[PDB]
């Protein structure tokens, strides 16, 4: 299997798990934005688009941290080997949105072509969820590129044992010398500390500022 | 009748309203800065004061976007043929807020008249709702003018059904050669979408950038 | 006894209360930047450190006002005379963090013995509270120093009756000739509207401006 039943007994996190889950059930969102003026230039010396190249980089900073990969399968706590991008896709016809995933790779040429293929294949399926049901290991991201915004938050009715992070993007800006991207994340405290998100988005940002291939 | 029983049967959003409706009930609140920089010239140019001049421009906007105006009324989804904002004001004297709402109308001199004459009458009125039931086609306006922010956001503990958009305005700010204000949405998924939203926000900025009459 | 029991029935806010606790339950929190600039040189003058200063500056103005010390116990609404800060403590070693509390004290170098010597008992004890119970008159402080953030929000499953503050610390910028730290309050509409948690950062902010004794 594609994941491995995560050991709460030894964890550091122990009491901290059970608190946020089940004592006090909480979860935070946070914006900062995120410096794109490096990887504007790197699209520009090649034939990648921002949106496909943004899923990848986020996904491969998911895909380098535990806390980020947790859920609960058959009432344990486990960590998935990798999870998928789950993205949103606006249908510029119908002006609804649509809810894809293709499988990650660290290759990013492989990546690519599977989300070429995915978007080939259900661009006009005007369906919320054209592929049926989401694959457990996901992690979501949304665009909205018509607007900027400096922060994003989703209020959610019950959110009770859903540990995916849901990664949000608002249209870049030009801030003085820099090209900034609003990034909203949201994530459950059952699971992960102001540290893990803050660790996630150094190492998103240390992305953007690095080669493609 | 005011609304018209809208046909979610032939709707393209109709999964959509069904999911976050019932299926995993949700909403967001976005911050975004609007730029009012020619907005401040045309006031100076007039005799009208800031507040009901975008109470006036944020109803207008709303009243052009049917998502805005929806509503559930006897199980069923409507649409209001136009909504009135619902304002907040602050008292002074004994640092309290009120609500109060005035009609609506699409001549800036009459929304004037009407906001004069609502103000008039309950200046002195500390009730939360001085004139008694809040009519069911509103949006909601608040306002905080002490302070600037970067992101507003309400926590409800429970919203189930409530589709009338809140903004909050902060105070604004100079940024460079701008004058920026800070501008809080707050909607529920089921009615609208991120696109939704980012449009109410461009044309409300295209408001602001135009002549008031 | 160290709080009072607050007079509802006299009280300009008992139908705000009222409404705000049982008839619509909500909160919201506001995310702003204060400017640090001062109290970075007044800091760079002294042997300070930046955070117990900050804790320091926060408690101090939370004692000044009633709305944001309040609570109920035995079913009533209560102030207490005055409130602990109960600030978050990052471990390195195991990157967990753990909650603490000390002694409030108008006397800034008193509030520092009290907190180097809470500091020091519980510097490795990776438990969540260390000590045991949080104090009831307590208000809670965190920090995310490892990043900065335009917004921060907290979504909480159940917030019945909780009325202290929580204030969030973002890591602080540079913007322009400005040190500026983001700072998120999130309260409970019940006892707190927009203007006083304005008037709690415009009294932040003056602090920050001025010496420290
Ligand atoms: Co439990
Ligand atoms: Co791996
Ligand atoms: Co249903
Ligand atoms: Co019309
Ligand atoms: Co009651
Ligand atoms: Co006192």
């Amino acid at each position: 299997m594609n994941y491995t039943k995560f050991d709460v007994k030894n964890w550091v996190r122990r009491e901290h798990f059970e608190f946020y889950r089940h004592r006090l059930p909480c979860g935070f969102s946070l914006t900062s934005k995120i410096d794109i003026t490096t990887l504007k230039k790197s699209l520009d010396d090649s034939a990648y688009k921002f949106y496909p190249v943004m899923i990848y980089l986020i996904a491969q900073a998911v895909n380098q941290f535990d806390e980020l990969r947790m859920a609960i399968k058959d009432d344990e706590l486990i960590v998935w080997d990798s999870v998928d991008p789950q993205f949103t896709v606006f249908h510029q016809e119908t002006e609804t949105f649509s809810a894809l995933s293709c499988p990650y790779s660290s290759d990013i040429d492989q990546f690519m072509v599977n989300y070429l293929s995915v978007m080939e294949r259900y661009k006009s399926d005007t369906k919320l969820f054209p592929q049926g049901v989401t694959p457990e290991n996901h992690l979501n991201i949304s665009a909205l590129p018509w607007v900027n915004f400096d922060s994003f938050n989703l209020n959610v009715a019950n959110f009770t044992d859903y540990f995916a992070p849901i990664i949000t993007m608002a249209k870049y800006q030009q801030e003085g010398d820099r090209l900034l991207l609003p990034l909203s994340v949201q994530v459950h405290q059952a699971v992960c500390d102001g540290f893990h998100v803050a660790r996630f988005i150094n190492r998103l940002q240390e992305l953007c500022n690095s080669k493609l291939k």
